[PDB]
């Protein structure tokens, strides 16, 4: 057909890192307001469907056994997979509390192989990258992966995610509700704006 | 705004460039990309029929893409809905072929930015790269602007694109166009790339009335 078969126990696994408190070795500032960011998107998302666990000022060696166990786990019954990670973030790379990460790295794991019970379903990766102390990225191309990444009450994007698919999520496919966000911070404008990153093959609604 | 899709009623759709480098100087190492015709006329045919007034240019050099496209985009688009561009080349990262060299993908498109190309404001700005290999890229992020970037090497993708956007070119969105292109290009593979989107557009695109 041509939606994502959503006919399975649960919809899916979705984990949320809230990088708040930086390790002083990166000269990184308190990202106040992440935690009323973090808050609207576990009450949204858990909305939605999801096992939403959130985990806190995390390590990037945590970032990254968070999302490979996350990997290992038994998919069978999900429907989906959701990542979402709130940080300070510069090119192809995401902060954790002790220095970088690149982001390719936490979703390599979820590969064509190296995820066969998560093959032909999405896997969703929600990025809301800060900049700021005080050159190139290269996106991964596989098939039912997408990414929607962003740059700045909490952040513009995640209250307008949250509002949105508070609102619509049961009604809308993925790229609509997406759009309206994108359109959204738009509005309030230097001049920034989110992008969708899309390899799905299908529609995603997150009902029936 | 309140409606979720792009105003469409112009006095017409928009202009198309098609840029079809099939030969490439010795000198580059790049060889000659056969069945790029095959993808230009398929095009041209497909965008004619959308609404689009095409253009097609061949073989071209570095400066030929850049001052063409500048003066693409200094034209006066208040008549028109859209704009699309539809590069099929030698490409490799941030980077597009000319015939005599290679210029960056990204100084092509900045000229169609609200800032220099004031006519197509909250019009979307459409761009279909056909890029063959024959390694990190940095993606200009604007509104209204939507990258369909394919690698996959008639192209399994141009064909896609084209059928696809004959049959349902004027009842689906281009989400819904080029969601279904990612899964015909990704199903002629379980013997893999796949072609990726990237969509800063702010409304629904409707190529109808
Ligand atoms: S959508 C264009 C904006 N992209 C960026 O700024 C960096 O984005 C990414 C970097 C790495 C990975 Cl795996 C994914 C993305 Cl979207
Ligand atoms: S969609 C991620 C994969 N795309 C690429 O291989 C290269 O992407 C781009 C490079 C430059 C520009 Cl202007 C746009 C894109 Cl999508």
């Amino acid at each position: 057909t041509y939606q994502y078969n959503m006919n399975f126990e649960k919809l899916g696994k979705c984990i949320i890192i809230n990088n708040k408190n930086f390790d002083k070795v990166t000269g990184m500032g308190v990202r106040n307001g992440t935690d009323k960011d973090a808050e609207a998107l576990f009450k949204c998302f858990r909305s939605l469907g999801f096992d939403v666990i959130v985990y806190n000022d995390c390590s990037c060696a945590k970032m990254q056994d968070l999302l490979k166990k996350a990997s290992e786990e038994d998919h069978t019954n999900a429907a989906c997979f959701a990542c979402i990670l709130l940080s300070h973030g510069e090119e192809n790379v995401i902060y954790g509390k002790d220095g970088v990460t690149p982001i390719k790295d936490l979703t390599a794991h979820f590969r064509g192989a190296r995820c066969k019970t998560l093959l032909e379903k999405p896997k969703l990766f929600f990025i809301q990258a800060c900049r700021g102390t005080e050159p190139r990225y290269k996106i991964p191309v596989e098939a039912d992966f997408l990414f929607a990444y962003s740059t700045v009450r909490g952040s513009w994007f995640v209250q307008a995610l949250c509002s949105i698919l508070e609102e619509h999520g049961k009604d809308l496919e993925i790229m609509q509700i997406l759009t309206r966000v994108n359109d959204r911070v738009a509005r309030h404008f230097k001049k920034q704006i989110p992008c969708v990153v899309s390899m799905l093959t299908k529609e995603l609604y997150f009902s029936q």
